[PDB]
């Protein structure tokens, strides 16, 4: 009993618009939210969780920091991007693990498209669990292949204290964790 | 090393604006990116552990409208901190008028963000406790805010990520990231 009626554009950029979006409440009654969709009209991305399997060591959550205009300053990410050109989320995911990280891994597990923000934008990603065989050479000394301008340090953290790391990451390095990274995190302490 | 040069306003919406943000990348070549803000951290998402003698620990989850996705999401309790509020107070102010549960604080993150590569939007993830077995969480009543519709879904936290595949392939709805995030690091654990 929820419904779109109308999207009015108010401001199209490049990659980015801001829409008037004008729908339905259960009262029957009308309303408005400004709402941001992309410029290219299947999910748009993929975040990987990638599990660094080592033998005789912790598993290790492998994540990303970069700088991010938007934040004003470096965050920490899970390995993450855009879905190209008719290209699986599957694959996305080892190659984006790939070209950011150096690693290359095994699919998992892979989520139904979720949303990003939806407070916000209509972004949707596919969440996809990968383990890492770090006792193969293929990861022996893994080499990131990141595209034009894109400037990315890995970070890998021990999964059994994960949470502890991401906070000390904060408290010392003044940047942000990423939400999903965080919920991740505290999940692992909260299944006890 | 990187940082902002300027930030330019594209457009100013009531409540969003876009903005065309440049910066010094690490080369040392400016570079621009489209960027989402509003007209501390912004908001709160509650997780809201339901514990109840003799039975399963649940998460608390609400079903909402989300216009910016044309349909219906599954989420964390969320609110936008008031001026002047704390992380806490608005977490625990906004899962009693999302859910009618009154829960204890547990714990609280640092602000954490939403969607980096799009808006500076930052959040607390604030973990909240609820005494089902207090007679004040037995029969809860949502309040929800002007213009706001919620149904609640609790689920047992030992089978979050399947009943969440089940929910998804039985109705026309979208979890969000973070609650999906959560739901697979139990089933790692
Ligand atoms: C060469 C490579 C490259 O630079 N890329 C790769 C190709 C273009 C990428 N891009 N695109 C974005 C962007 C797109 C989508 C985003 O979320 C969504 C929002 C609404 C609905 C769905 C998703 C967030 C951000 C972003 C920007 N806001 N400004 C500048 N550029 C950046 C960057
Ligand atoms: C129930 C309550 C209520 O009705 N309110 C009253 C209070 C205002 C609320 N509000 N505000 C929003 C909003 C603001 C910012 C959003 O993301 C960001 C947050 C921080 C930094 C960057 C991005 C997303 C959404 C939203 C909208 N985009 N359209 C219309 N109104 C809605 C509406
Ligand atoms: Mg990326
Ligand atoms: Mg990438
Ligand atoms: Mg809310
Ligand atoms: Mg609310």
């Amino acid at each position: 009993k929820q419904y779109i009626i109308s999207e009015e554009l108010i401001s199209e950029g490049k990659w980015v618009k801001l829409e008037k979006t004008t729908y339905m409440d259960p009262t029957g009654k009308t309303r408005t939210w400004e709402s941001v969709k992309r410029t290219t009209r299947t999910a748009d991305g993929v975040a990987v969780i990638p599990v660094l399997q080592r033998t005789l060591h912790y598993e290790c959550i492998v994540l990303v920091k970069q700088f991010r205009p938007p934040m004003g300053g470096y965050c920490i990410e899970f390995p993450a991007g855009l879905i190209d050109d008719g290209e699986t989320p599957e694959a996305a995911a080892l190659r984006e693990l790939e070209e950011e990280t150096g690693y290359k891994g095994d699919i998992a597990e892979c989520s139904p498209a979720v949303c990003m923000d939806p407070g916000l934008s209509n972004c949707t990603i596919h969440i996809v669990t990968v383990t890492i065989n770090g006792d193969d050479a293929e990861n022996a000394r893994p080499k990131p292949k990141p595209g034009d301008g894109e400037f990315v340090e890995v970070i890998s953290l021990p999964k059994n204290d994960l949470l502890q790391r991401l906070d000390a990451l904060v408290a010392e390095e003044h940047l942000t964790v990423d939400a999903r990274v965080y919920s991740y995190a505290l999940a692992l302490k909260h299944a006890n």
